[PDB]
């Protein structure tokens, strides 16, 4: 298997099915990764053929060394598929404190411990390294919802000159090089003139694929939507479109309808742990009393091992009790019935009936 | 299969290895019976024969009719083999509050939300019922240690009176009596005349095995064995034996020297939770900062499927992060540990070398 190949198989209108070849293993797109950071054989059974991994938590428990001199993470988790890592800047943002940003990088102090850290353009592409990721996220300037002009600009332009550096820093290290993969994120919060600009920059570095930064923080799925409009067919084409963050349901099956092919969410498994599981029918909340003695499972139609076992009273009575198992039972159907969504994507676009599929599906969840 | 068969393959000395044929299926003794209220396929993996239901837990939440309306126990947890609940009312006396006692039985507050509930022989044996169990304890009074000659005498002829009480009220119940067994437990405390008194009354009465009740509650080994030492004789030698509540693996190995066929305990799951891993060299904390970058697995000969993957350090950084994953690879592992245990010792008394295998045992789990 090649270090990185992507290759489109079908396509509806803007949406694209197909895969990613890496040497760990072979992605189907549009794909869906689970946060890692169940067992690992459960989040494989489930569908996923890549999971993501967060710089910003590890670099702080059990450390970014610490895991290489174990033997990294696929190792240390018993995961040997691909591993995506985000570069830790969002975080950084939205979790640590006594922050200090600067051209060559911030530093800040754990939420944990209040121990002091650093992170730049090069020190995560160094520690994305000492993990083992097979997709490496460059390092950028993260832009709040909303952002002025002048703001969102500045962002986007030091982020742009954040993905050179990280470029750089990837290249540099061999056998990253000749291993991983690097993508670079798009900036320039909803204004068009400057996603544009972001794009060129990103295309003329040269990136093995395109992340969509910067949305989901506030804007609203009518104001995502209108700026995967005009931003997705900024990038290239031929190479993936990766969409941070996204997300619930019906914004996944939206931002495919625009030509993205990957997504993360902390959504499946935080959700499980509180209670709501998703079904076709809409999200239910599993506490609600009107489950108490439901012999049904979470979802009809849901194939995984807990829709096959259990009902939702059991379900309903272990987390009304606050049992850890509630919680597995949760997590496991939430990630497979997202990595059901994707295959069904993936298959209503292989057949040219994307479209009906998206139509179908909102009708459904929203009745 | 039969109601109940306990048949003796094999002793040395006092220890006996066998079999108790149920209708749900065959239990290995010694048997170690894990505290059910992880999956019940994983409970199964690791050896386990029967689980242990709790009848106070389970008539709180979610509640013994409801749990009798969505099919009863079996069906709902997803575990088709025996079930042995216990009466409820040891954890009367330790969790509720508000009781009420009486030669009726006892009324008491819920430890959850201050509800009234009642337990008597009689509602204790129609709990169970409810429940569906395999094995149903009759209903006793306890004895905190210490306790006088007086109150230890008052407590075990109440539990005698009791005793009788709940052989009745399980005889009327054509369904239980035909395809449920009934346990009895010999009380006294730590009086040899009392504990003989008790044992006669209970064979008078006649039940299908016999518990030695009031152990493992502030005596500590020593007497503890003491106590075993003649009140196990007592009893029918034809019957199981079941020492409620033990324990730590050198408390089990020693009660089976001492005629012991079945035992319960929340120390697995328990140990599990609060970073305590059961090992041939004695129990090990995981969260210690010597097991960081520690690449073994938890014990060097387990054969459980969380020392197949995972190593200490692995476990050790679940744990000190509070996931839900480290506690649930400790609880296997546990399990999973406290079954070959039992195997080792049914094995060894199999071929008449278990005085040496208890010899072997404590010298490496104390080094
Ligand atoms: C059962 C999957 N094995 C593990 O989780 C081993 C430990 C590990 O991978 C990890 C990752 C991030 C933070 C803390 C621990
Ligand atoms: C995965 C095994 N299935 C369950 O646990 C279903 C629910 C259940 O059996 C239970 C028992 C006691 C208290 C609360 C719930
Ligand atoms: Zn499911
Ligand atoms: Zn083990």
């Amino acid at each position: 298997r090649p270090r990185f190949s992507f290759s489109i198989a079908a396509r509806e209108g803007k949406a694209r099915t197909g895969t990613i070849e890496m040497k760990r293993g072979v992605i189907r797109t549009p794909a869906f990764m689970p946060v890692g950071t169940l067992k690992p054989e459960t989040v494989r059974a489930t569908g996923a053929d890549i999971i993501l991994g967060n710089t910003y938590h590890l670099m702080l428990r059990p450390g970014a060394e610490r895991i290489a001199k174990l033997g990294g993470l696929h190792s240390f988790m018993g995961w040997d598929r691909p591993i995506l890592t985000d570069s830790g800047g969002y975080q950084v943002m939205s979790l640590s404190s006594l922050t200090k940003q600067s051209e060559e990088g911030v530093t800040f102090k754990s939420h944990l411990d209040g121990s002091r850290h650093m992170l730049s353009p090069e020190r995560s592409i160094e520690i994305q390294h000492l993990l083992g990721s097979d997709i490496v996220m460059a390092f950028d300037e993260s832009t709040p919802y909303p952002a002025t002009p002048s703001r969102a600009a500045s962002s986007m332009e030091r982020s742009m000159r954040w993905a050179k550096r990280s470029r750089d820093a990837f290249d540099s290290r061999k056998e990253q090089a000749e291993n991983a993969a690097l993508f670079g994120i798009q900036q320039g919060s909803v204004f068009e003139n400057l996603r544009q600009q972001s794009a060129d920059a990103l295309a003329e570095i040269g990136f093995d694929g395109y992340a969509v930064g910067g949305l989901a923080v506030g804007e609203g799925q009518d104001e995502m939507f209108r700026v995967l409009d005009f931003s997705v067919p900024m990038l290239p084409d031929d190479k993936p479109h990766y969409l941070m963050g996204v997300g619930k349901p019906d914004d996944i099956v939206g931002a495919v309808e625009r030509g993205i092919d990957m997504f993360d969410s902390v959504l499946p498994t935080r959700s499980g742990r509180n209670g709501q599981a998703f079904t076709w029918d809409g999200p239910i909340n599993i506490r609600n009393a009107r489950f108490s003695e439901d012999l049904k499972p979470l979802d009809s139609e849901c194939h995984c091992a807990v829709c096959q076992k259990w009902s939702r009273a059991c379900i309903h009575a272990l987390i009304r009790a606050g049992e850890i198992l509630g919680a597995m039972l949760m997590t496991e159907h939430n990630i497979a019935f997202y990595q059901q969504l994707m295959q069904k994507i993936r298959d209503s676009i292989s057949e040219g009936r994307f479209s009906q599929f998206a139509q179908d599906f909102r009708a459904r969840y929203f009745a």
